[PDB]
């Protein structure tokens, strides 16, 4: 069979690799590559090698990595540029997989795993390691085995063995409710001291050497700790047995507070998950922890225990060891799901990279450019330095803060890689420049015409229309390339579908499922073949379509995740094709492309409408715009609409038939006006939103740029039986503001929007009447403790000392402890209280030691804590939709109706 790599390293002369053999074996071998660079040289030397602006090139074969590095240098100090691919663990695996790799995902071993440290405190330094490790779970891939390291004695405690009866039964008879599924697959190890369960955890890594090492938060904490625990117990020597070719580096990372430490271990790939969940989910959820996430995709509710999360071992380490444990099958039902590993792998192959380099799209294009190149023989511009030189963003409109009943927006297609399509934008197409005008008047049209034979961007570039060009090339293909395996994946539904059909009553002989490919339709012989086959041939027929399903469904995945990146490594300095007019003449297009379609818009609008000089559009950002349907309502009339699907299914119909073309013809124009090589702005209705029909509700409103709410009833297509509440930038669901507050401040919008002013005014005198019946957690702000000594004088608070910092002051002095960068909880208090000062502060997660809760809690200033946290932000929305959330004096008070 056809070898795949699993890792690549480079150490000196030589190529570390780790890769799966012809026979499907694991193996591991050093080559001492020779790689090759390249240099211009006369026309004269014939060649099949040219860069790719087409001067030729001739190409030097070195003798060793340390010779081709120094001819680098030599090239670099005289003038001359070295061209190819100078990061030789990309080249090496270029020539060594010079074909698609085909990987099978069962013979990379994935672990998962998890570090446990008590402390005092509990956030212990992971690049100090001061404490022991007490629990170590370990999810092997391959063996599909939760191994488990536990410390018995500890110098914070000692403890019992793990009843693995225990963690079975359910909350009520005690237990811990570790899904049944697992049970058998965990392998418990005790042990007695730290020394013995560390160096047995070691010798275990060096039998099953993780290729993908993986978990939640894995790289800032648990390898640091495990790789500096080990070094300060047994010495430096020892922690480099973590890596298979024991050899570590070190990276320290500065930050506006500390300093951090990541280590890289050679041999190995670290995937975080948390940091892949971050990139490849469309989401931006308000927090990362494994709970949230959890809960969010797995819908399980939180891990629950009582108590401080450090102090879990000492105070209920039966329930410790089972959490830790479905903790990680957590990170694994989350990947179950999303396969984000597989989508890594993937990703990774496609491109010929270490697999960790998924994290970085300039290294991602920069294989994929250079691969695709290299079959043409084409040479790879050797890279240059550029300084950070800020340049235009998105374009986002300033909205007039105000409530809009009836919105209607609309969104261009992969807006970035279409603009670099359309406009033919690459390193080598560039073609010259024109005096440029100011942005306004490309906008409305009154520039004269930049050129009459060039593609051109509003920046003042022009390019090639007749010439292809490496970027858009690039794009191209791996559009093309994403459809192709949507093919795939659709083919393989139907196909399944046939099969499931024939699971219908199927012939009881004994056969075998039949050797075809999923990825394409059943042809009629094939389909003949399967009105005979029995049921277990039939469901081995049916596991391996969707086996393709899937695989065509992360390959489709893959593609629109490269193409989605590609902006952000063309904007990159760091970018062996980045060019800062290039990058310029993206963005700048696209702010000319937002705001001439917004006119366009307004204008067809105000003709149809019969009216004049109408804003329809109130909001655009980068590559969508937000229309006021108010008048279109009012032109066809509300009372001459049934029911809420009704005015939803008229404003889908205008949008499609109406406004949609005047749309294209409008972005038509554009593409003429600026001589572009291909029209690829494509337009099209996203979201219709408003308040029930015969409601009060106000639809949606908007304080300002990217923050708004709406009222959601049609996406895309598929309506909604119940709306769905669109809301940004409001602060709803942001991790300072109190739990019980989230919750009221979107019962608030969702009252707004679909009942009115009257039902919020109720909904808040009902909050406002229970506020001070709710826990004081509930209540209670979140803040980052950064800073504390800083401000701390003497036990109180220095000059400019931040609100939540003064309460952490307040708190030391009445004494868990308050650790630096970590969150906590904070409340106000009344004047005359006996903390000294007007607020205190505590560790989040925890509630407050009894030896002063109750003191706290009854000179909690409840006032100022809903005038802050809940009042405020409401009357922010209220003002900017033109409401009350108190209902204004009026004449007819005096009376009792
Ligand atoms: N065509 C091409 N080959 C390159 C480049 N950089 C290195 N090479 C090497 O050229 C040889 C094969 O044609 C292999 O050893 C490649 O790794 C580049 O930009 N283009
Ligand atoms: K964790
Ligand atoms: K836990």
């Amino acid at each position: 069979m056809k070898e795949f790599y699993l890792t690549v390293e480079q150490i000196g002369d030589s190529i570390f690799e780790r890769y799966i053999d012809s026979n499907g074996r694991e193996r591991t071998r050093e080559v001492e590559y020779k790689p090759s660079l390249f240099a211009h040289c006369p026309e004269s030397q014939a060649t099949k090698y040219f860069d790719i602006y087409g001067k030729p090139c001739t190409r030097k074969l070195f003798a060793n990595m340390r010779d081709a590095s120094q001819w680098i240098k030599r090239m670099e100090d005289i003038g001359l540029e070295a061209l190819g691919m100078d990061d030789f663990k990309l080249a090496y695996l270029s020539d060594t997989y010079n074909y698609e790799i085909k990987y099978d995902h069962t013979k990379i071993r994935v672990a998962n795993f998890d570090i446990e440290v008590t402390s005092p405190d509990g956030f212990p330094e992971p690049s100090q390691a001061k404490h022991p490790i007490d629990a170590i779970t370990h999810y092997d891939s391959i063996d599909d085995r939760f191994y488990v390291f536990d410390l018995l004695n500890s110098p914070y405690g000692n403890v019992e063995e793990w009843s693995i009866e225990i963690a079975a039964k359910l909350q009520e008879q005690g237990g811990d409710e570790v899904p049944s599924e697992i049970i058998d697959k965990i392998i418990y190890m005790p042990f007695d001291n730290e020394k013995e369960l560390l160096m047995e955890y070691l010798n275990f890594w060096q039998q099953k050497t993780p290729v993908i090492l993986t978990g939640w938060n894995v790289e800032s904490f648990d390898i640091p700790y495990v790789y500096n625990r080990i070094k300060n117990i047994f010495g430096e020597s020892t922690a480099k047995r973590l890596s298979p070719h024991r050899k570590t580096r070190v990276k320290v990372i500065e930050n506006m507070y500390g300093s951090r430490e990541i280590i890289t271990l050679f041999g190995i790939s670290v995937l975080d998950y948390i940091d892949l969940y971050k990139k490849f989910s469309f989401t931006n959820q308000p927090s990362y922890s494994l709970d949230y996430i959890s809960e969010f995709e797995l819908n399980v509710g939180k891990l629950k225990y009582d108590g401080p999360i450090s102090k879990l071992r000492e105070s209920n380490h039966q329930r410790y060891i089972s959490y830790n444990i479905i903790d990680v099958y957590r990170v694994l039902q989350i990947d179950a799901k999303r396969q984000f590993i597989n989508l890594s792998l993937d990703m990774g192959y496609y491109a010929k990279i270490q697999i960790q380099s998924v994290f970085s799209p300039i290294k991602t294009w920069d294989a994929i450019i250079f691969n695709s190149l290299k079959e043409q023989n084409k040479v790879i511009p050797q890279g240059r330095s550029h300084p950070v030189q800020p340049y235009p963003g998105a374009f986002v409109k300033e909205p007039i803060p105000n409530r809009y009943k009836y919105v209607m927006s609309f969104d261009l297609t992969s807006l970035y890689p279409s603009i670099i399509r359309q406009v033919n934008i690459s390193p080598e197409t560039i073609a010259g420049t024109f005096k440029v005008a100011p942005l306004h008047d490309y906008i409305n049209a009154v520039a004269e015409r930049p050129s009459d034979v060039y593609s051109c961007s509003p920046n003042g570039m022009m390019y090639y229309k007749d010439r292809d060009g490496v970027v858009p090339t690039e794009i191209t293909k791996v559009f093309n390339q994403r459809k192709e395996h949507k093919g795939y994946m659709l083919a393989a539904q139907r196909n399944g579908e046939i099969i499931k059909e024939a699971l219908h009553n199927p012939n009881l002989s004994v056969d075998e499922p039949l050797d075809v490919d999923y990825r394409f339709d059943f042809s009629d012989e094939i389909k003949e073949k399967i009105k005979k086959l029995s049921a277990k041939s039939l469901n081995e027929m049916l596991f391996r379509a969707q086996r393709t399903e899937v695989a065509g469904m992360t390959a489709q995945i893959n593609r629109k995740l490269l193409i989605n990146s590609l902006y952000g490594a063309l904007g990159n300095v760091w970018f062996r094709y980045y060019d800062l007019r290039n990058a310029t003449a993206i963005t700048t297009f696209g702010q000319m492309a937002l705001q001439w379609i917004e006119r366009k818009v307004n204008e067809y609008l105000n003709e149809v409408c019969g009216t004049e000089g109408e804003a329809f559009v109130l909001y655009g950002d980068t590559d969508s715009i937000y229309v006021s349907a108010d008048k279109i309502i009012d032109k066809v009339g509300e009372s001459k609409f049934r029911d809420t699907n009704h005015w939803v299914d008229f404003l889908d119909k205008f949008a499609r038939e109406r406004m949609e073309p005047a749309i294209d013809r409008g972005f038509r124009e554009m593409c003429e006006y600026m001589n572009n090589k291909q029209h690829l702005m494509f337009m099209d209705r996203e979201a219709i939103a408003g308040p029930p029909l015969g409601s009060k509700g106000i639809g949606g409103f908007w304080t300002g740029k990217k923050r708004y709410a709406l009222n959601v009833w049609d996406m895309e297509g598929t309506r909604y039986a119940e709306p769905k509440l669109k809301i940004m930038g409001l602060e709803t669901q942001k991790s300072s503001t109190p739990k019980a507050v989230q919750k009221a401040l979107k019962e608030c919008i969702r009252r707004m929007l679909q009942e009115g002013e009257e039902s919020l005014q109720e909904y808040f005198k009902e909050f406002e009447k229970e506020f001070r019946q709710l826990n004081y957690i509930s209540i209670a702000s979140v803040s980052s403790a950064n800073n504390i000594a800083k401000y701390d004088v003497g036990g109180f608070p220095g000059p400019k000392c931040p609100f939540h910092i003064r309460g952490i002051l307040t708190y030391n002095r009445a004494i868990p402890q308050v650790v630096e960068g970590e969150k906590v909880y904070v409340l106000p208090l009344r004047e005359g209280n006996p903390f000294g000062d007007k607020c205190i502060a505590w560790p989040s997660g925890t509630e407050i030691t009894d030896l002063i809760k109750d003191d706290v809690l009854h000179w909690m200033d409840y006032t100022v804590l809903l005038e802050k946290t809940f009042i405020k932000p409401l009357e922010g929305f209220t003002s900017a939709a033109k409401l009350d959330y108190e209902k204004k004096a009026s004449l007819f008070d005096m009376f009792d109706f």
